[PDB]
């Protein structure tokens, strides 16, 4: 593998691998931040004599096009000149394998044919930072045995070198004669002239054209110092001084030449302008445009008499164009022909031809638009995250806090609605805290009441998800917003409705020739677009789905598009967004045909979404904040880019890294991860690891250590989207199925599959090696494509720890880099970071020595938004005590990953390897593992053995408390009772245990076991426990200090113990627990805290039956109920815990200690899941139907009954008042008849399947019979459930657990129907009793929340 160095004149050397022509070359080293269009870019004549450093880390994906083909004009069909014009090329990663429908060969082959040197494996970000702001950096690509000297190609006249040597004519026969002066013109200039009716006479740079006949003249170019082109400058000067009045249009070099000819000065810029995201402002009318630029010389801003500036650079104030005051002469410094780059300024060609066609010495101003007073807002109502919408069920969006922040900076008063009293959104005490908060449901009724009370003049309805949008739209339609004088801020409701209705949407798009059948196998691309009130419009992020709504593997930026495809879609995005009148943020999704330019629009979303959140996290561009400012009528150029500080929101980010997002499935998605790397492979393997700790990376092995079935149909597994498809792909490759076949079956673009094949080949290479034979080079490469020490250890036969030691002995370690939004074009002081093996330096200093706080990882069942609240509180406590903080998390749906709230944010893996990397590189003073759920807590001991100082409760004690055997022996000694239990190995040991304590029994890897047969199936180390029947469950949440409980709260589950404890509804304080049991609970907690020397948060769960109290388990960390308990009691338990763990003294006088609890007297609090849905055990271990749930709603009420009803309304349900479907197991009839009568006596009409209806009627409780879903149409007499739910006859379903395998399917269907129709579903008897009691006591709805003040 042949190597070479890039060597700069300042001494910098980087070693890389040759992929072009293997010979040395010297030139000016430059960088360009444009991501797309490398084939077009490297044929730009402006690069003559230059060694080009690419910002885009991943280069070569589309190979090289047909480089010999000509179009009808005799120009290169696919390129911008007749060959590669760069002197050399520097890239981070070169794709050897390419895949694109226009590709004819690899980029390397093309570079070899053209004799151009190129190396990969160099840190292009570091190069960019070195080159930046130093006028001319000279360098060379040097091969061993081929030494060269530094040379500056700008000292020769490069214009002359690239110019045509003879006159050439394009568009022969066309009616408008245009002379084009070739100073290194790009082909697209000619294409655009000819398309507009020009016969183009392309003349040499030094051709005396001054006496030629022509209708118009254009001067275009790229390379070199324009001052060396004196003969051309002289000739242009003769035109300027003659009586000739033909329009003159200068492009880039043309701006410099025209300016020089007129008497202006040029200089070499210390910071060149080279990218596709260069914002310019039209000085006359203030319109902004994104442009492509590639120039290193500029015009002095002091112009001679008769000339005026036309465009200015928004970032650096340099001239971007000029015009004559009265004659049709003008020029621009940027390239409106782009290729590559944004098609935003092509209208300048139209302008040119208009000047020619009119032809009475008009000015440029008169053939461009003229200049145009904004919305005045004193108080704004922001609709926060709310309850259920049909289809968008379980969605949450806390971006309203960024809106609050934006409004505050503009001195606008804020009112926020969010019904959850323990929401992270309302756990804010600074700039993100609303002036007034209403804890009311996001529904039209309640929103109307807040409007009456507060009289806001503005409403924000697009930052609280679907429910908030629907609520706002509904209020508009009813005339409520008009009646109270409330302006919808941002995109109007008319426009929103057009995006929400498919027909209206189709109609609107047809007015601009865009349209909308099967598009499976098409590439799915999305763009995030921002548009301000003044019609400025930028694309902030683009994304490509890897596989085949929002449950895909996604990468950003898109990887497999050409410039032409990317810019065509971008352009359409911008047109659609303008035509719809978007004022704010917008998401647009496209399907693109994989082997042509055909596309269509799938949808547009005019509210903040998952995509907009992903885009902000991926880019560092704060969409929600900016959208809120835009809603006040502030234009993009008047808003600051908070990452660079020095520039504005009016730009398109360039990324010098790649992002991978992967859904987290329940082991249909429950959460997501995002990883950052500088190869696809690094990003991708990281993201896979982030999903679950049992996933090693990209391998042919399944999560959770499961083995593949023996009857596996691999082709079938590939052709069906599922949560394990990625592992199946790895298997298919490993079993030597061709990539073409895999592509056919999966629709995954082959480019991604080549990367996946490369990972598997590295695994094979590693398996043949050992700790003595593996070279530095191979290990380096493995780490650069995302291999963990764990993966490597398995291949080499070592432990993880030995592998880490081996790697550090070779001094192979990762590097900390900033996400700066600009690919280092400008220095950033951002503290938003990631870690990569693909680099040669760190972007920050390591002098803070801060306190590390570990986040929770992806959300999933049992691990939700509650840990986000805990992180926020802990981080804030540290900051308020003046402690520096380092936060680590990889969950892009979290609020706590806010780089403004901590001093360093690492958006990184929560593995032992990566946490050690960060901790030791920062030399942190400590690490808090207690506030991020299970992930961080399981790392306690490993971290401790690797030099990490864990704060609070010792890791040795955590290990003891969570080892079941040791924990259980400690309880015995303390005389604290527990549920009898056993660890079993043999199936027979299970029967022996079950025998000695009776069925049913519980199982942990939590599932119930009714019979011995059922036990037999489950083993396809396992713990068995007996729970008592009819027990209550109680949670103890507490904070210990030196083994003493200094804060505690006891909550009672509504549900009897047994049905999973993590979706249980909690009541605080307790409702039906005896006083003696409470005392025993306290006493057991006292002893437990002392036995494990607790300093920090902890949780203990108990079974209570009468006076019997049994410990179930102890978690030596904060639990999901810490926020609930804190808000209910008026004391932040995390703040107390964080203080204890870092040794900050705390006053116990007013805390809820065991001796003096805090027990609310005037109110009760309830915590319930936000969303619940049924799941069928179709996997076939047992046939059963369970509920799963996620999210949180917490409310206060005078008692638990009114709290419960408030929680039902807060989740977005209507309190039932018409009819109830009753489904119960036959054996449960005697126990249910009482509640059935009670519901009926409240006026509910009862419905049930036939046998149950007959049973009710025979017991004098009236009931109407209905059909089992599987038996509909077998009896016309009986009505269908679906129909009765649709007519509104049934507005509540009770469906209690049912073991009868005959009706498990129907019961699942019934449950699914209730959920899909948005009506409350009760699946537990105690909950059902609570509901029946509550409707008895209650009335209407507004009365429950009636401005009650809750405290103490
Ligand atoms: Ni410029």
């Amino acid at each position: 593998a042949q190597t070479a160095h890039i060597v700069l004149e300042d001494g910098t050397k980087m070693k890389g691998y040759s992929f072009g022509h293997p010979s040395s070359v010297a030139g000016e080293v430059v960088f360009n931040t444009g991501l797309g269009g490398y084939p077009e870019a490297i044929t730009d004549p402006a690069y003559k004599g230059q060694i080009l450093t690419m910002a885009n880390p991943i280069i070569g994906n589309g190979g090289a096009p047909d480089t010999t083909a000509l179009d009808e004009l005799g120009l290169s069909k696919y390129l911008e000149s007749n060959g590669i014009k760069v002197s050399g090329l520097l890239v981070l990663d070169y794709s050897k394998d390419y895949n694109h429908w226009l590709a004819t060969k690899s980029l390397g082959q093309w570079l070899q044919e053209e004799k151009v040197p190129a190396i990969y494996g160099v840190d292009t970000r570091m190069l960019t930072k070195i080159i930046r702001d130093k006028g001319t950096m000279l360098g060379k690509i040097e091969f061993e045995g081929q030494p060269v000297d530094f040379v500056d190609p700008n000292k020769q006249n490069l214009i002359a070198e690239v110019s045509t040597k003879d006159v050439k004519v394009y568009g022969k026969g066309n009616p408008t004669k245009v002379v084009a002066v070739d100073c290194g013109i790009k082909n697209n200039v000619i294409r655009l002239l000819v398309k507009r009716g020009a016969e183009v006479h392309l003349v040499p740079w030094n051709h005396d054209f001054t006496k030629m006949e022509y209708d118009g003249i254009l001067i275009a170019g790229g390379p070199g110092n324009p001052a060396l082109a004196e003969p051309l400058i002289q000739n242009v000067r003769k035109i300027l001084e003659s009586d000739r009045k033909e329009p003159l249009f200068g492009i880039s070099t043309g701006n410099l030449i025209t300016g020089l000819a007129a008497g202006a000065k040029t200089y070499k810029m210390s910071m060149a302008n080279r990218g596709q995201n260069q914002p310019v402002l039209n000085i006359t009318n203030k319109q902004a445009f994104i442009t492509a630029q590639n120039h290193g010389y500029a015009l002095d801003n002091t112009l001679p008499a008769g000339w005026k500036p036309l465009f200015v650079n928004v970032n650096d104030q340099t001239n971007e164009g000029i015009m004559h005051e009265s004659k049709p002469f003008f020029a621009v410094q940027f390239h409106p022909e782009v290729t590559p780059g944004p098609i935003d300024t092509e209208y300048l060609f139209d302008s040119f031809f208009s000047l020619i066609k009119k032809g009475k010495a008009t000015t440029i101003t008169s053939v461009l638009p003229k200049p145009a007073s904004r919305v005045e807002v004193s108080k704004v109502l922001i609709l926060g995250s709310g309850g259920l919408s049909i289809g968008q069920a379980g969605e949450f969006d806390y971006s309203g806090s960024q809106a609050v922040k934006a409004m505050k900076e503009e001195n606008v008063k804020t009112v926020l609605m969010n019904p959850n009293i323990a929401s992270v959104q309302t756990n804010e005490v600074g700039l993100k805290q609303a002036d007034t908060v209403y804890f009311l449901p996001i529904t039209p009724q309640f929103v109307t009441e807040v409007i009456k009370a507060e009289q806001p003049d503005g409403l924000i309805l697009g930052m609280g998800g679907q429910t908030a949008l629907n609520c706002g739209v509904e209020l508009f339609k009813r005339g409520v917003l008009k009646e109270y004088g409330v302006k919808v801020l941002g995109t109007s409701v008319e426009s929103i409705m057009a995006t929400e209705d498919r027909q209206l949407f189709s109609d609107k798009l047809n007015e601009i020739n865009e349209k909308i059948k099967s598009v499976t196998g098409w590439k799915e691309i999305e763009y995030e677009v921002v548009r301000d009130a003044d019609d400025n419009c930028v694309t902030v992020c683009n994304m490509e789905n890897v596989d085949a709504t929002g449950d895909s593997v996604v990468v950003a930026p898109a990887q497999t598009l050409s410039n032409a495809e990317f810019q065509m879609l971008r352009r359409t995005s911008i047109n659609v967004v303008r035509h719809l009148g978007i004022v704010g943020e917008c998401n647009i999704q496209f399907a693109l045909h994989p082997t042509s330019m055909e596309y269509c629009i799938i949808e547009v979303n005019a509210r903040l979404s998952r995509s907009s959140a992903l885009a902000s996290k991926a880019t560092g561009y704060p969409l929600a904040f900016i959208a809120a400012k835009i809603a006040l009528g502030i234009p993009l150029p008047e808003i600051k880019n908070v990452v660079s500080g020095k520039t504005s929101a009016c730009f398109e980010p360039s990324l010098d890294y790649m992002v991978t997002k992967i859904p987290r499935w329940d082991l249909k998605s429950v959460g997501e991860v995002m990883a950052i790397g500088r190869t696809f492979e690094e990003s991708f393997q990281k993201a896979l690891r982030m999903c679950h700790p049992s996933i090693e990376g990209f391998t042919p092995r399944l999560p959770m250590n499961k083995e593949w079935p023996s009857n596996l149909d691999l082709r079938k597994e590939l052709s069906e989207p599922s949560s394990t498809r990625i592992y199946a792909i790895a298997k298919a490759i490993d079993d030597n199925m061709s990539l073409d076949e895999i592509e056919k079956l999966t629709y995954i673009d082959k480019w991604f599959l080549y990367k996946m094949r490369d990972i598997l080949n590295m695994e094979k290479t590693l398996k043949g090696l050992n700790s003595e034979s593996m070279t530095e080079e191979t290990l380096k490469r493995a780490k650069e494509i995302g291999f963990s020490d764990k993966q490597i250890s398995k291949c080499l036969g070592l432990t993880e720890a030995q592998t880490r030691e081996l790697r550090l002995k070779k001094n192979i370690h990762p590097w900390v880099k900033q996400i700066d939004t600009l690919a280092a074009e400008y220095p950033s002081v951002t503290n938003y970071l990631y870690v990569t093996y693909n680099g040669q330096e760190h972007d920050v200093n390591f002098d803070d020595h801060g306190m590390m706080v570990l986040g929770c990882g992806p959300y999933h069942i049992g691990s939700s938004v509650e840990f986000d609240w805990c992180a926020v509180s802990s981080i804030r406590t540290l900051r308020q005590l003046g402690k520096k903080t380092v936060v680590v998390n990889c969950n892009p749906e979290t609020v706590s990953t806010d780089f403004d709230e901590c001093d360093k944010l690492y958006f990184e893996e929560l593995s032992l390897e990566r946490i050690l990397d960060i901790y030791h590189q920062e030399a942190c003073g400590g690490c808090i593992i207690s506030v991020g759920g299970q992930i961080p807590n399981n790392l306690a001991v490993p971290l401790y053995k690797n030099g990490v100082k864990i704060m609070g409760t010792s890791p040795l004690q955590i290990d003891r408390a969570e080892d079941r055997s040791i924990f259980s022996a400690v309880l015995d000694e303390l005389k604290v009772a527990q549920a009898p239990w056993k660890a079993v190995n043999t199936l027979n040991e299970a029967l022996e245990f079950a025998k000695s304590v009776d069925y049913p029994c519980l199982l942990r890897p939590m599932n119930v076991v009714f019979s011995e047969d059922e036990m037999k199936k489950f083993l396809e180390p396992v713990v068995l426990t007996k729970f008592v029947e009819g027990a209550r469950e109680v949670e103890m949440d507490a904070v210990g200090k030196d083994g003493r409980v200094i804060s505690h709260a006891i909550s009672e589950h509504v549900e009897d113990a047994g049905v999973h404890s993590g979706d249980a509804t909690l009541m605080l304080p307790t409702q039906t627990i005896s006083q003696g049991a409470i005392e025993k609970v306290k006493d057991a907690t006292r002893k437990i805290a002392k036995a494990f020397a607790i300093s920090g948060p902890f949780n203990v769960q108990f079974l209570v039956k009468g006076n019997d109290v049994l410990v179930i388990e102890c978690n030596l960390r904060a639990s999901r109920s810490f926020p609930f308990v804190s808000k209910t009691l008026g004391v932040d338990f995390i703040d107390v815990a964080t203080k204890v763990m870092i040794g900050e003294n705390v006053d116990e006088k007013h805390l809820p200690t065991l001796d003096h609890p805090i027990i609310p007297a005037d109110y009760v609090a309830i915590k319930a899941p936000m969303f619940s849905w049924p799941r069928l055990r179709d996997a076939d271990p047992i046939l059963r139907c369970e509920m799963a749930s996620t999210g949180e709603v917490a409310c206060f009420g005078e008692g638990i009954h009114t709290a419960f009803l408030k929680a039902m309304l807060s989740t977005g349900f209507k309190i039932p008042q018409k009819g109830i479907l009753i489904g119960i197991q036959q054996s449960f009839r005697p126990r249910f008849l009482g509640v059935a009568e009670q519901l009926h006596n409240e006026g509910f009409k009862l419905f049930a399947t036939e046998a149950t209806s007959d049973w009710l009627n025979a017991n004098n409780v009236p009931a109407t019979p209905v059909a089992w879903p599987s038996q509909e149409g077998q009896n016309p007499s009986l009505s269908s459930i679906r129909k009765l739910i649709r007519d509104g006859s049934i507005d509540l379903v009770i469906n209690l657990p049912n073991n009868n395998t005959k009706f498990v399917h129907d019961n699942y269907v019934i449950r699914r129907t209730a959920v899909d129709s948005g009506i409350p579903l009760l699946t537990n008897f105690q909950v059902t009793k609570l509901f029946a009691e509550a409707v008895q006591k209650s009335r209407d709805s507004k009365s429950l929340f009636h401005y009650r003040q809750y405290s103490a």
